[PDB]
């Protein structure tokens, strides 16, 4: 009945996969019947990732309650069925912002407000708030042990372990064990030094997860155990794998979940990883192959598109199609033309902001539409598909979004308060749309048969809407509105009927796709890519 | 022409006198003709000390531009003639508060805002802003090297020293060298360990200031030099002294200012410490002695009254009177009566907020008034002297301040917007008063002959004013308004004419008193205490 | 004429190439005309490497004065022309051994002997002994910064820097900058943490050498500079290279030696690396290839044969031949037979002690002799050749070495004090270490290859050719091609009716270098090449 905490930290270097390891561990525990959750503590000073460029730390993930969060919560939702919310991610900026607010308005009664206890107290309160009510709470600490920015998080969790007690708290520490071509050996020295660094902050790790480009052999594991006050059976090897869905099984085969349940006195049955075995099996046994081009403006950091790239792979799983994803710069389409779009079985244009690279995307949507190449557009990818149709079928020259050209004659995409027609008229009488919202699907649409329900729930993160005042003209010219939502009847999904498969939506369906359940939209997309590839195979 | 920086840090323990050592060093440099300033970096999270109880870190010092600052700026103003301002003190809370504000409003252009570089950049900008335009800038880092809360300050100044270069930056590190009765020796081990801690943050100290209850002998100084990469001549002993005015001379006699001017290539003449020698001489040669009772509500931490206690000593200097200051709890006067006020040659009631202990203060002002004991009241000490006169001479029963009893018939002290008379009437048609303000002194008043000018400038920190609507009645009953100010003609100074010396002011004169120039109000107070003591000596 | 010191340390992991990096930097400085030396400080407790197994330490390098030393001194002598000696290498064990001796003697006068100052004073005195009289002294500190075992070394050199002054000392620190496939980036965090560790011991590094499996780009070098109080030009990338002879040029092109000469106020000309450029060219342009089998008992750890394996590559540089070195366990020859020797163009049997695997080496000598396969035997490789010849030509059944079969009838190899004939008659420790002169026999293959009458080579061995049984072995064919000393001990034997069969008692691999080669190995590799061509057609 008492809540147990597993604090997950990293050492030596930052990019160890703390999130994926925590999520995989959570998936084993959940498969033992336990009520598990995960939360992410980010040391940066942004109050939240909303102000962050996608090229900085990757995509902004969006929870169903509308929070903007670190992309690690995407890994969490793809590995366990617990729903993430605002309380599963917070930053240092959020902590200080809250403490400064209490302080300025007098809540501390004339006390000197100090890093210890007031910042650490605020950290602990948020950890308990997101962990409260679960059997096991995995708490992932961003940063690298030994840096300035994570010390308040570390000191806070050190204090929690004392208060709660060691019957209900574990410290799990990841480190890099690098291979040296010199000695042909992996090296445990960095792990030794990192553990001493963690100890000097007051934290004795209980489990060591060793990352390496290969398995960490027994002798190296015993030497780590010897220098780190950790039992050998708690030194766990996590080599680089070709498929993260294998990671639950790798951790289970080394008894990591047994060790945790023993420390926590949890009596639950053996983990049933059948669902992960099934994903691995599907992935290893494709029947067919396709190449899908993803044309966007953030290609330089693929993590800008983490959840979309994963959604495409889940689409392939459901179809036994191996998906080759080709990242293509939308600005290269502007420079070099559609020469670089050839050889694709489908085209996907994902979300984005700013005008840079948008005209390449409009060009791309046009290419896909005129050549009957399956197309999926997401958010900005819908805007450019609407602009394309407006320019090149509805005969609305230079049609555009006010985000890009604020004073075009044909603002087919615009904020609601900006809506106007080609004569400047308006309707009689920032609003970021965030989180889950119901959408009504139109009878006899592609998407109504894919979702096989009259209403769906999907998540938004966008400001600019389809201008209803110019929509009827584009519809007359052949475009189908496939889904709407809200009192204002905002357009959510459009379709191009005279095409094998041409869909674009305003919401981000990639945030609800998982490898175990897939997603009906991406499954249909990849299936259409496969059918195209077989037609052109003649 | 280039600005030089001396970063002052402390190790081993916090209460080393970093402020007094920095101020004394500044006084030597200033006496060599240099344009010097000092600034204080506080690791706590309060945006500024305004919200801090006086019992936490001592008095809230107030600069002439109205800033609320750490009391260390009182030491700075008592040692150098440069004027302190808002830019000579800032906190971690101020740094984060500023960075969060730029971040939320988009000033960082989608970047991840990090401790390094964005917090440290903001620290450096403030250091340059307060140092810009001086020959030498002393930068005092609050906290103890090795704690979490000071690491951003330390990393920031490490980066400054690299950018500016070591021709213009010095690290001066204070440590404790404790005496062990066991070995009859002082111990350098803590200094060794603290320097390694500072080094592990990236900072090689250049000067070591050794605090101890006695001189640190040569052999111990050489051993510190040996383990700390510091030349012997830069290991400076600063024993506990009976008088901080000796500290400039102690530091000069060990060549510390020579060493600094050599590192900085400054060609200035030998320091002329005549003014400090004169203060020391006055202090060592009093003619007479007095006991002054200070009756207030914060007696448990004398630093609640730092600048007042110093002002009394400067008053004694100007008169060659040795002042014995007796801290008396105003709440003991409520419990035990005026039995504890006997044997005093003068009574001073200082500032404060809250009703707790105020009635003891009113009682005290009455005792001093009825027995012709010299009295000085400051801010709250003026309010209680007005209340006393209102109750016991003007026959305004239960007269009080709205701060304490919001609905009394006779609110003789109240916020301007609350002013009303005993019948509830008002005038036809939070405002904290902070900083320097002109005050007009009334002809033929005690204070007009003490200040010997028709207008003065003094500093305020208060909200509650003398109610003008009830003032004329108290004046008719004998009380003299000695000084006023502003358009609203607010009462600044009151006097009781039928008394040897009874003065109370609304502003804080203790913030402009120095040991070299004294202060005309306190000088008169202590002189009146001496005359009383000689009358009662019969 | 003031001696400058460069202290070389390593962080993050041990196997960074400290010795090779120091040796490569010393090569650049030597190519500017500077008088440079290098010395190695090892944290282990062995008084010296003489006791260590080659299977764990690597080979025992032997200097010309006869010290047994770390194999790093082999790299030193292959990069600069200064001769190493006992002064160039010492261990923690040697330091504690010296201090304990004075203490028990009474030299400290009843003081408490302490790590500081007495262990550190002892370390500093040995550094000054090795360094004095040179322009620049590179001082390699073994271990990894942050480990217990090298703290006394680090505290000693911190103190020296203060005493000597920073105008004449530099700290140069290697680190690992690992590449993460996750991010596609190399990572500077371990360098940041290692430098803080070095700072916390009291040492501010001046130069950071960044080891990685690829070049460390400028943004990462700039980030390292920013966090480590090191200027950007003093952050040097040293990627994994396919030939260590490229490393001097790689460091020169990043200005490393310019930086050092400035700090030390040395005005000397530009480094002329043309001899290293020639070595790089030769290695990159082999005209043919050979496979040479190295048949020994320590092949489990290749570094057991570090210098032999280098000498073979030098032999290939001189003949423009790519040498393919096949390590063959001599016990497999005992178990599986001589078929594991087929497809070799030459055969080499290197040094060793103890009997395990020796009968396999004896079988290998016979095979190479009975098949006219080029053979080169070194130390124990000479004994098995002599044994093979005694058994199967001179008809001395079970001929052996007293070291292996102490009471054999024909002890063709034995200690001098053990020499006896096959009837037990006799004539009316002794570890030979270091340089010794040898006299070459006229008309011998080796007199021709060495092209002089006398040579100097280095010994490390106890067991000699038994002169009382040798005249029998000569009459049966075997030619003595070289001899040393008063007792006329056999140094080189030869089988004349063979294309190329030489075995020697000294370790010629210790005097071979990439720039000058070695007459014996150049001839060996040339003979393998000619054999490989006759086999084709
Ligand atoms: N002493 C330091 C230095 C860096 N940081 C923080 O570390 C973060 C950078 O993280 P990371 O990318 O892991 O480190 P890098 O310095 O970029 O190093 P690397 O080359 O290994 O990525 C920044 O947010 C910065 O605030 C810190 O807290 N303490
Ligand atoms: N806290 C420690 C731990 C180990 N050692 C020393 O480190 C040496 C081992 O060096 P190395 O092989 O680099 O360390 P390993 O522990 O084997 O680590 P790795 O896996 O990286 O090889 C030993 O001689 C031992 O004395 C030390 O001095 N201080
Ligand atoms: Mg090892
Ligand atoms: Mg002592
Ligand atoms: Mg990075």
């Amino acid at each position: 009945m008492t809540t147990n905490y597993i604090f997950v930290t990293g050492g030596v270097v930052s990019s160890l996969g703390k999130g994926i390891a925590a999520a995989s561990l959570a998936a084993i525990l959940e498969a033992r019947g336990l009520n598990v959750t995960i939360m992410k503590l980010d040391p940066y000073i942004n109050v939240d990732p909303g102000t962050m460029s996608p090229i900085q730390h990757g995509e902004v993930f969006v929870t169903e309650d509308g929070a903007e969060t670190d992309l690690d919560l995407g890994h969490y939702e793809r590995f366990i069925r617990t729903k993430m919310s605002r309380r599963n991610n917070f930053t240092t900026g959020r902590i200080y912002s809250d403490v400064l607010r209490k302080e300025r308005r007098g809540d501390y009664l004339g006390a000197t407000v100090q890093v210890i206890p007031h910042i650490t107290n605020a950290i602990k309160e948020r950890v308990l708030e997101g962990g409260e009510g679960h059997d096991v709470v995995l708490v992932e600490i961003g940063g690298t042990v030994g840096d300035i920015e994570s010390l308040p998080f570390l000191e806070a969790i050190r204090q929690m372990a004392v208060e709660i007690g060691r019957e209900h708290t574990l410290f799990m520490h990841l480190t890099l064990v690098p291979y040296m071509a010199a000695s042909g050996e992996v090296k445990t020295k960095p792990t030794q030094h990192s553990v001493k660094e963690l100890l000097s902050i007051g934290i004795q790790p209980d489990i060591l997860i060793c990352r390496s480009d290969r398995a960490v052999p027994a002798n190296e594991r015993a030497k780590i155990a010897l220098f780190c006050n950790v039992p050998e059976k708690a030194v766990i090897s996590l080599k680089d794998v070709d498929s993260i869905y294998k990671i639950p099984g790798l951790l289970k085969s080394q008894g990591l979940d047994d060790y945790i349940c023993k420390r926590f006195s949890l009596n639950c049955p053996e983990a049933n990883l059948s669902e992960w075995e099934q994903v691995i099996f599907e992935e290893a046994n494709p029947v067919s192959e396709v190449t899908i081009g993803m044309v966007g403006k953030y290609i330089e950091l693929p993590d800008a598109y983490k959840s979309v790239i994963e959604a495409l792979k889940h689409g392939g799983l459901k179809n036994r199609v191996s998906v080759n994803i080709k990242l293509i710069d939308s600005q290269d389409v502007e420079t070099r033309g559609v020469e670089i779009l050839k050889g694709l079985d489908a085209i996907l244009v994902p979300g984005g902001f700013g005008y840079r690279g948008v005209e390449g995307m409009i060009t791309t949507a046009r290419f896909a539409r005129e050549n009957n190449i399956p197309y999926l557009g997401i958010c900005l990818g819908m805007q450019v598909a609407l602009i394309d149709y407006a320019r090149h079928v509805a005969n609305m020259e230079n049609a555009n979004s006010t985000e890009f050209v604020p004073d075009c004659k044909y603002p087919v995409v615009a904020l609601i308060t900006e809506w106007r027609d080609e004569n400047g008229n308006v309707e009689v009488r920032g609003t970021m749309r965030l989180g889950a919202q119901q959408c009504q699907l139109v009878d006899d649409s592609l998407v109504r048969q894919l979702y096989n329900a009259p209403t769906i729930v999907e998540r938004h993160r966008h400001r600019y809407e389809v201008n209803n005042m110019l929509l009827k003209q584009i519809e007359d010219a052949g475009l189908r509105v496939a889904g709407r939502s809200g009192d204002d009847q905002l357009v959510e999904i459009i379709e191009v009927p005279n095409h094998p498969w041409f869909v674009a939506c305003q919401f981000h369906p990639e945030f609800t796709s998982t490898p175990r359940d897939g997603h009906p939209l991406f499954a249909g997309f990849v299936k259409a890519a496969s059918e195209f590839q077989k037609r052109q195979a003649k």
